[PDB]
């Protein structure tokens, strides 16, 4: 009944502008770049004109003992590849003035919301992530920060709707924030890093856990399917695959034709810096390109419902994933078939997004025989100790979101600057 946000920040009509009723005034840098695909999404290199500055209405500067604030933000933070990264914090969004007021800064694996009172005392709450670790849900992707302050007790800090930290701040006397917000890097000596931001607000209110998730799910843009970094799904963008099941296995093929099956195999091998990281190679395998069959719309994304055709890239050559319905067993073991050999074999896959309290972007593809009746989900079974890929309807008669929809449940990944791994070919 009442909208507490303060400050709204998004891509309309041409410009990034501020949505909100105070309309403050925004200053665009000359280094600042935009993503082609989805205008909202802005990148802020380690250069001084790569910046953004927020002119607050006066009315909004935050200057109080005793006002409730929140802010919220999607990020996208490159893997920290070098020692230069460790001890090293660094703002990206200032709000300080003469030692008082807030930001957001960034160090190795840290993500930190600092407070500071006119005496100069000060409290920070961090979300901290590894960078060794198999896969992270963190690096290099798409995360949704939220920071609540209660003047009374605490302020936290929640990634993905989940709390992180809080800690307490009712010792906070006066804190006269500045009159701009300057989105920029600030004291970051990695001459490369850059950061990815979008959607940033102010609340003149603490936000509570229901109103998180709920800002959460609206700015996801779910009608829209995701790639491993959380950017839009496309056509004709050829994707390594993850399976969530077995994440330490990759696809691969042998031999294409209908006596030949997809099948998962491991381990993926690591990579590495000592000291830095330390995760799975995210490179491996046979590639997958989504292809457009039954969408009207013109653009290259990926949607929800789509009903689509994949391809797996084999020696640089299409080749159409598809099986014979008619094989014995509701497994229906899937192969790489030439193109114009395909014929009247099951090949419709309905794209799906899946959401739930595990890792963010996953997707589903429901097989489709040529009269529209589900083959089912694709996934994987053993077959004489081979994990060969299968569409099942056994996935889709289990419970939802349960533990056992796991085998079925799929990543697309895209070679990204942010990620650093070399391709092995
Ligand atoms: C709750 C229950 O009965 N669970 C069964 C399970 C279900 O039938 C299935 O997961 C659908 O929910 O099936 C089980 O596996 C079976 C094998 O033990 C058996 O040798 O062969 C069966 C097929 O002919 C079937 O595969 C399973 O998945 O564990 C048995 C389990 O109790």
């Amino acid at each position: 009944h009442m909208d507490t946000s303060i400050l709204n920040l998004r891509y309309e009509s041409n410009h990034l502008i501020d949505l909100s009723r105070y309309a403050s005034k925004i200053n665009i840098g000359s280094k600042v770049n935009f993503d082609p695909i989805d205008k909202n999404q802005i990148q802020l290199f380690n250069l001084e004109s790569s910046k953004i500055e927020v002119i607050l209405k006066n009315a909004i500067v935050y200057n109080s003992m005793y006002e409730n604030f929140s802010t919220s933000f999607w990020i996208r933070i490159p893997k920290y590849f070098n020692s230069i990264s460790l001890n090293n914090e660094y703002t990206i969004i200032n709000c300080m003035e003469n030692n008082s007021g807030w930001k957001v800064s960034l160090n190795y694996g840290e993500i930190i919301w600092t407070l500071q009172d006119t005496q100069e005392i000060k409290q920070r709450v961090v979300f901290k992530y590894s960078q060794m670790i198999n896969i992270s849900d963190y690096i290099n992707r798409w995360i949704f920060v939220t920071i609540t302050n209660n003047r009374l007790n605490n302020s936290k800090i929640y990634i993905n709707g989940r709390l992180i930290d809080q800690k307490p701040i009712s010792n906070l006397g006066n804190i006269h924030a500045s009159n701009n917000i300057m989105f920029k890097l600030d004291g970051c000596r990695d001459t490369h890093r850059y950061i990815w931001i979008k959607y940033f607000n102010l609340f003149d209110k603490e936000l509570n856990e229901k109103e998180i998730k709920d800002l959460y799910d609206n700015q996801s843009n779910s009608g829209i399917l995701k790639d491993f970094w959380g950017d839009y799904l496309q056509y004709d963008k050829p994707y390594y695959m993850l399976n969530l099941y077995d994440p330490n296995k990759y696809v691969d093929v042998n031999n294409v034709g209908i006596r030949g099956y997809m099948y998962l195999k491991g381990p993926r091998g690591s990579v590495m810096t000592t000291n830095i990281y330390l995760n799975s190679s995210l490179y491996r395998g046979t590639k997958f390109i989504i292809k457009k069959y039954a969408s009207g719309n013109k653009d290259n994304i990926v949607r929800n419902n789509d009903r689509v055709y994949i391809n797996v890239v084999v020696k640089n050559k299409e080749y159409r994933l598809a099986t014979n319905a008619s094989q014995a067993g509701v497994e229906k073991i899937l192969s790489a078939l030439e193109i114009p050999d395909v014929g009247n074999l099951s090949q419709v896959v309905v794209m799906k997004s899946k959401n739930d309290q595990g890792i963010t972007n996953k997707c589903k593809m429901n097989l489709q025989d040529n009269n529209g009746n589900d083959i089912g989900f694709i996934g994987f079974h053993q077959f004489n100790n081979i994990a060969k890929l299968v569409a099942s309807n056994w996935y889709n008669r289990q419970i939802e979101r349960s533990s056992r929809t796991l085998g079925c449940s799929w990543e697309f990944i895209p070679v990204d600057d942010g990620w650093g791994e070399r391709p092995l070919q």
